């Protein structure tokens, strides 16, 4: 068997021997009523959700509520397992929503008003997505990892006239309230009242808003549906066909804090569900899988919205800090997967781990290692995977070679952006659509030229049928994206190896001049030195004062067992060498020094985004002056 035999083979058994996968074929006819011309944003919804009616849509962790007798709490646990709402029952849900906020006696929401969500991703954040969605109300989907004065600021500039939150952002969510922004309720979802810490939160809310004299209405998204539920049914919002009015502002920062709100229209959102994509919605492979991602980014709902397009089923991730990634996955058995590299370092631990547990004395090393391969493909994570992709950052070569031999499929790179769409280079080959040209642009201060080397290099700019056109109330951030002739700027350098064939190379931000003269990208090094199996996480950083990179080293569990600083630092050296020789690195690549560090980069420290990328400002921040200050010693 060839290597796609083997994947042919094993799909055949699953088309042959497993009914979810079978019941959750994509309909031809629905599928084809989604494609049709003329067809607007809410009424790919109303016809997804008519078109699978009985089939489960989506899925959250079962759970009970648990009383501690020596303190008297009551606390909701998650169960190991998985219970699914139909379509039906969601569009049920959504139109009593809608109902809701249309038919609102007295302050009634209409197209265009904006409505600010502060979650993970969830079946009630489905809901009310798909709500605004209904009667064409922008979404605002916040991001959680936001400090409260980016929340404000993005509220002050949207003036959303809801607010959306779950009981763990009640806090923040109060704040902007507090501080007089515009939204007239506030909607608590993902709520288990009988859970002691989330009913303190929502009263904690009520009560602080009142007593600030507050005309804020706080209510449960179940009162609401409750409501919708006796009102009549909402009209569905759709523009003329003319028009394509704003309905999605994503924000995103880039480097520098900053965030910018992504303009998404009417037909921009639609391609979430019917676009060109691996994972949006214009295929007939069979969609069942795990939603980890926040909707607050584009990953995070081409995961929704492309498997609702084909009539699969989503399930929706139990915590927001991937510490429940592998018991889901394991759970679901998803078909596809979204990685990012920093699930792809999770599987690579998880293998390291393993077979150094099982590196007894009598085993054979030669057969061990496809064992706790096959043992990590098949129950790690699931064994249904019919394909996966990776994007959102760099993975190394070596990493994406691990990856393969595991998962025993094409690891798909897909590279993309919140401006530019989500499809653009798919195994370093432009995609067309949504791709119409692209252009490469010599960038002299980084030393990248279309005369180079084996293969011209520098900026990529591009035009597409998915750029956004601009960033909302920011016409100066605007004009910076777009060149004089209307190429979109996408601070990327890559190489060009024939045309439409393109392999990335880093942010334009990340490439370091050190002061030898040598060039190197920082965030593709950091990939590079994933594949160390001592380092759990790394920041490589540099200055151009100097002819060396140093690192932040966050090392694994059994790195640290056993050792003390230094010989933790010896080992981790030894290591970065091999590593080094393994990808070829030249000696200036090479991370000189390092600080070690015992408390990971995570989300609630500020340092990894929403979908786990290193978040390079917080990083400088945090270190930077440690890390100059080891530059100063090492020089003296
Ligand atoms: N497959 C990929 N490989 C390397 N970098 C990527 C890939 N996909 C996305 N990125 C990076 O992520 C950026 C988009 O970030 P954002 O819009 O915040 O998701 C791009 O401009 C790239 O620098």
């Amino acid at each position: 068997d060839s290597p796609d035999e083997r994947l042919q083979r094993r799909i055949a058994q699953l088309f042959a021997e497993d009914e979810q996968v079978k019941a959750a074929r994509p309909l031809e006819a629905v599928s084809a009523a989604v494609s049709a011309p003329g067809m607007r944003l809410a009424q790919i919804a109303a016809t997804v959700m008519a078109g699978y009616a009985d089939r489960p849509a989506a899925g959250q962790r079962a759970f009970e509520l648990n009383t501690d007798d020596a303190t008297g709490r009551t606390s909701l646990r998650l169960l190991p397992r998985f219970e699914t709402i139909t379509y039906r029952e969601l569009w049920q849900r959504v139109g009593e929503v809608a109902a809701a906020w249309h038919h609102d006696p007295e302050n009634p929401l209409r197209a265009g008003d904006f409505v600010a969500l502060l979650g993970f991703t969830s079946i009630d954040y489905a809901t009310l997505d798909l709500a605004d969605i209904h009667l064409g109300a922008v979404t605002v989907p916040l991001q959680a990892s936001a400090a409260v004065s980016q929340l404000i600021a993005i509220l002050t500039e949207t003036s959303p006239r809801l607010l959306a939150s779950t009981p763990e952002h009640l806090d923040a969510a109060v704040e902007c309230l507090l501080a007089g922004t515009t939204p007239e309720r506030l909607v608590v979802f993902d709520y288990h009242p009988e859970d002691d810490d989330q009913r303190a939160a929502f009263e904690s809310a009520r009560r602080r808003l009142a007593d600030a004299g507050s005309l804020v209405i706080v209510e449960t998204l179940d009162a609401v549906r409750a409501r919708g539920r006796d009102l009549p049914a909402a009209p569905l919002f759709v523009p003329d066909t003319d028009d394509d009015p704003l309905a999605l502002l994503i924000y995103t920062s880039g480097s520098t804090g900053t965030p910018k709100g992504a303009m998404y229209t009417n037909r921009l959102a639609a391609t979430m569900w019917q676009g060109n994509s691996m994972l949006q919605g214009n295929s007939q492979r069979v969609g069942i899988n795990l939603n980890y991602m926040p909707m607050s980014h584009i990953a995070g709902r081409i995961s929704l919205f492309g498997v609702l397009a084909r009539g699969g089923t989503a399930y929706f991730a139990a915590k927001s800090d991937m510490s429940t990634l592998f018991e889901d996955i394991g759970l679901v058995r998803p078909t596809e997967i979204f990685f990012v590299p920093r699930v792809c370092d999770m599987v690579f631990q998880r293998y390291q781990s393993e077979l150094d547990r099982r590196s007894v004395a009598g085993a054979d090393l030669d057969t061990l290692d496809r064992e706790v391969k096959a043992d990590l493909r098949q129950n790690y994570l699931g064994g249904r995977f019919l394909v996966a992709v990776v994007g959102s950052a760099p993975l190394a070569a070596e990493m994406k070679t691990f990856m393969e031999s595991v998962l025993d499929l094409p690891l798909h790179d897909g590279y993309g952006s919140t401006e530019a769409g989500a499809s653009v280079l798919l195994d370093n080959q432009i995609q067309r659509p949504p791709v119409l040209d692209y252009k490469l642009v010599d960038v002299p201060e980084l030393g990248y030229f279309r005369t180079d080397r084996p293969h011209p290099r520098g900026e990529l700019l591009l035009k597409a049928e998915t750029t956004i056109p601009g960033y909302y109330k920011r016409p100066e951030v605007t004009a910076e994206i777009f060149d004089e002739d209307g190429f979109y700027k996408t601070g990327d350098i890559v190489a060009e190896l024939e045309h439409d064939r393109l392999v990335y190379v880093d942010r334009r931000n990340n490439v370091l001049k050190l002061s030898q003269g040598e060039f190197v990208t920082v965030a593709h090094l950091e990939a590079v030195f994933a594949s160390s199996p001592l380092i759990r996480q790394i920041f490589i950083y540099g200055s151009s004062e100097r002819s060396y990179l140093l690192a932040v080293i966050v090392p694994t569990d059994d790195a640290l067992r056993g050792r003390d600083t230094a010989t933790l630092k010896s080992a981790l050296a030894e290591s970065i060498q091999r590593i080094a020789k393994d990808a070829n690195l030249q000696p200036y690549e090479i991370p000189r020094d390092f600080l070690i560090e015992t408390e990971p980069f995570t989300i609630a420290n500020g340092l990894l985004s929403g979908i786990a990328k290193l978040l390079r400002p917080n990083l400088k921040e945090r270190y930077g002056a440690q890390l100059e200050q080891m530059y100063t010693d090492l020089a003296t």
